[PDB]
């Protein structure tokens, strides 16, 4: 038997509200972080085209096993179309209740599903795709491309809510690193089928996501509020240990299907959605989610970051380096971008990452007078954004370095955070080299001119 959690909050603002996505966002931030998700109906007169050939899109679909508490990992030959994706998909549905997939009631496919992901007996498999955007399945979303589009498709090019604008608006900072870090910054396509299911997550660097169903029957969403992540965490490590071992890479860490009724029992709050064609969820910060599909459908989600999130950053970094994780970003290499912008920025945005910034250069002051004192004397400024990521992570704990680092002469070519001096070789202390992006006299005109650009 299952209980569902309680439903999250909907809201349904007006065009007024609901034109700018930042600001509604921010208003509503104070009762949507207490659930972890919200969905979102837009205005009724917001509807952008759906205008595909399912006979042209193309996508190699992933098997998915449905077994509660196994391992899974994070997606990084076969061929579907969407048409034969779809007919397989309503098959599979239909043949497996014997009805017809629209009269199968969501309730009934929650408890199926929660059942069936129970008994060690079944072995469901089921399909799914998941890709960003190709030139063989493109975004939901209009897109400029030199096709003629509708007046329709052109109205709906520079919405907010476009989520393809989503990696390059001004508001997101993440629109403002250079790296490419295609993963994480740019949309991804999702198409379902019944039963296909997203384990519990949060996002890289815990930013927010916004999902869109574009099409087809609905998405079941169970979210958490940022504020539980840990008491969910605990309980996972209580009952499914094995997904807790240290993982050698991002695309190797674990992930599992959990009965919220188990974190509810364990007295983590828990809500659930069913988010319906033209509908678009949100998660918070740290919120963790998972879900499943109620049968054949299509949705879009990106992730992004506002002001509120950059102290939230600053502290998922930090707790990367405790769990010695790897960094899909460098914050900080981010905040010192930002800063080089300041002209240019949003004045709200360069209040926010003065802010960061005043609490990163003091926290690297400590750090260099830590190891200054431990007799590493030698140093030289390094370009460390110039660097291939896995050039640049520490030794120990994997955080990807940009403020500075400790090189060894005896061992060439690695690096510590300063954190981590003591884990880098065996050599007396004056072999060592502190390698900077900048001096703290760098540093404070850099903080300046954002001070300069937020009082204007
Ligand atoms: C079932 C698919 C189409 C799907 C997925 C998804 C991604 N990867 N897997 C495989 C299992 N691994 C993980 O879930 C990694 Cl955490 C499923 N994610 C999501 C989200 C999210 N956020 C929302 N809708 N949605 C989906 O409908
Ligand atoms: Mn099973
Ligand atoms: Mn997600
Ligand atoms: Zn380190």
């Amino acid at each position: 038997m299952f209980l569902p959690p309680p439903e999250c909050p909907v809201f349904e603002p007006s065009w007024e509200e609901f034109a700018d996505p930042f600001a509604f966002i921010h208003k509503i931030r104070p009762i949507a972080e207490q659930t972890g998700i919200c969905k979102v109906r837009p205005p009724p007169d917001w509807q952008p085209p759906f205008a595909c050939d399912v006979d042209k899109l193309h996508f190699t679909p992933r098997i998915q096993r449905l077994n509660e508490l196994e391992a899974q990992t994070r997606v990084k030959a076969r061929d579907y179309t969407l048409r034969t994706f779809g007919e397989m998909a309503d098959a599979f549905k239909s043949d497996y209740f014997n009805m017809p997939v629209h009269m199968v009631p969501t309730e009934l496919v929650e408890k199926e599903f929660w059942r069936l992901v129970s008994t060690i007996e079944e072995d469901v498999t089921v399909e799914y795709g998941a890709d960003i955007a190709s030139k063989e399945f493109g975004s939901g979303f209009p897109v400029r491309d030199g096709i003629k589009l509708s007046p329709e498709e052109e109205e709906y090019l520079d919405s907010g809510w476009n989520l393809n604008n989503m990696p390059v608006m001004e508001q997101s900072v993440l629109a403002h690193i250079t790296a490419d870090i295609c993963g994480m910054k740019l949309p991804w396509l999702y198409v379902g089928m019944c039963f296909s299911s997203f384990c519990w997550h949060i996002e890289d660097h815990w930013s927010y996501s916004i999902n869109y169903l574009h099409w087809g029957e609905p998405k079941t969403w169970y979210g958490v509020p940022g504020y539980a992540a840990e008491q969910l965490e605990n309980v996972m490590k209580k009952l499914a240990p094995e997904l807790f071992v240290s993982q050698p890479d991002l695309l190797h860490q674990l992930v599992t299907i959990m009965n919220p009724n188990t974190l509810m029992t364990h007295e983590v709050p828990v809500y659930r959605t069913n988010q319906c064609a033209g509908e678009f969820v949100i998660t918070f910060p740290r919120a963790y989610h998972s879900g499943f599909n109620q049968g054949f459908n299509f949705a879009e989600a990106v992730n992004f970051c506002t002001v509120d999130w950059l102290p939230l950053g600053r502290q998922c970094v930090e707790h990367y380096r405790l769990l010695h994780r790897y960094c899909v970003f460098s914050h900080d290499e981010m905040i010192c971008k930002m800063a080089s912008k300041a002209d240019v920025l949003d004045v709200v945005v360069a209040s926010t990452v003065q802010k960061d910034m005043a609490i990163m250069i003091e926290d690297e002051k400590a750090l260099r007078e830590t190891v200054r004192k431990l007799g590493v004397i030698d140093s030289e400024r390094m370009d460390f954004e110039l660097l291939p990521d896995d050039e640049r992570q520490c030794v120990k704990c994997k955080t990807t370095c940009f403020m500075s680092a400790i090189s060894c002469s005896c061992k060439p070519g690695l690096l510590v955070c300063l954190h981590h001096v003591k884990e880098l070789c065996s050599c007396p202390p004056y072999k060592y080299k502190l390698r900077y992006r900048y001096t703290l006299d760098d540093l404070y005109p850099m903080m300046n001119a954002l001070k300069l650009r937020a009082e204007s």
